[PDB]
Order: structure tokens, then sequence, then C-alpha cells
């Protein structure tokens, strides 16, 4: 079901992240994950970032997620997911690592 | 060629032209963000709906647009990036004149 504006979520340090952007059905339109520090990662689902560690898990017109295997330390931070219709919408999640 | 700081101004009512201009690297990405960070073009591609901004040039180490009827709205860092093996940042503070 739906991503709310802001939401926080936990992943365990070394295993793997999964960012999950699910939307309004809307024609025409984009999604797009950026990177805490603020670098597209996905825009559909066409990889932008060159030379990095995230996968497409999935996308169609409601729905981006990606994927972030052995999840580290310097992974934790606010990604965020554009949806790109005739406005803006936008939706932070905030990443905590976990130890151990 | 683009610095990593920028400041440049455009009259009120005329139109404005951002251009980001780089090294020239293979397989590489170009992007304009609004100061609100949404992104305007990637490459040559529009994705910001519903708006005024278009495309002037594009190609491996140019990304250039527009805001025509330029308006005080349209003020604030705009920002290029730049995607190769590794990422590189400009950013242009755009300031509007009144008259």
């Amino acid at each position: 079901s739906l991503t709310n504006h802001t939401e926080t979520i936990t992943v365990e340090e070394g295993q793997t992240l999964t960012l999950k952007c699910v939307t309004s059905l809307r024609k025409n339109s984009s999604l797009q994950w950026l990177t805490p520090s603020g670098f597209t990662i996905f825009l559909n689902e066409y990889p932008v970032l060159k030379n990095s560690k995230y996968q497409l898990l999935h996308h169609s017109a409601n729905q981006l997620s990606i994927t972030v295997p052995n999840v580290t330390l310097q992974d934790e931070g606010v990604y965020k997911c554009l949806h790109y219709s005739d406005s803006v919408s936008t939706k932070e999640v905030k990443v905590i690592v976990l130890a151990t």
C-alpha cells in the first residue's frame, strides 16, 4: 500500500535494504529515488548513479523499488522518492542501520 | 566551463539561460535541478512536467536550458549534476533583477 510523506525504517548492517516506493496511479508519470546526499539512483527503470551497489527490484507506473545489498553504516540517512505528474510529491524515507 | 559555485543575474521578464559545461566523459549523465530540488532535464529529456523550462542544448559535455519570462519566484540555487565514475556538482545562484 501507499508510501507516506515520511517514514522511518531499519535494516541490519550486512543485510539487504529494500526501498519501496508505491504511489497513486498517474498517466505519463515519473518515479525517482535520491540518495541522502541528493544523487539520483534511478529515474524510472533507468540507472543514473554510475558505479554503485544499488539495483532495480521493480518498476511500473505506481512503483519504484530498489535494493542496497550489504548495507553499511554509510547507507544510513533520508532517501527521497519523487513522483512527477501534474505536480510533484515527495516521500522521505529515513533509514537506520542496526549493528551486529 | 562551469565552476563549482557561480552567481549570475537576469532581468525580470527576460529569458534566463542556465548552461552547464563540463569535461567530456564517456557514458556520462547531466542533470539540472530546481532550487526546490526537482529534476528539470536528465540529459535531453524533461522530467518536471507542466512548466516553462525548455531545452536549449544537450551533448556529452553540455546541458543548457532556458526559463523565459523569468520572475522572482525563479531565483535561488540551481544545481547541475555530472554523473561519471564520480558525481560532481555545480551550484548556480540566480538573482533576478527588478527593473
